[PDB]
């Protein structure tokens, strides 16, 4: 359709305090080029950039999400559930 697709790639698990890497490489757009890559880790951070990096302070359970939009401004959000453990 006219929305890009958003994908997230990263690890199903991860630690306490540990950078954790994300990517949206995979993201893609039949109608339109993905000029920007937003997330958000689940625990009020957030980043740009098609590769980010966060770590957590706690564990948890956190939903992260990237919002892909194209030059043509249509957007499209997919999520990423990040299990924590100390």
């Amino acid at each position: 359709g006219s929305a890009p697709i958003a994908k997230v790639t990263g690890p199903s698990t991860g630690a306490v305090g540990r950078n954790i890497e994300f990517s949206g490489k995979d993201s893609k757009d039949e109608d339109g080029k993905i000029v920007s890559y937003d997330w958000d880790f689940g625990d009020g951070a957030t980043s740009r950039g098609k590769n980010s990096v966060h770590a957590y302070k706690k564990a948890g359970t956190y939903n992260v999400t990237l919002k892909v939009t194209d030059d043509k401004g249509a957007t499209a959000t997919e999520s990423f559930t990040i299990e924590i453990k100390n």
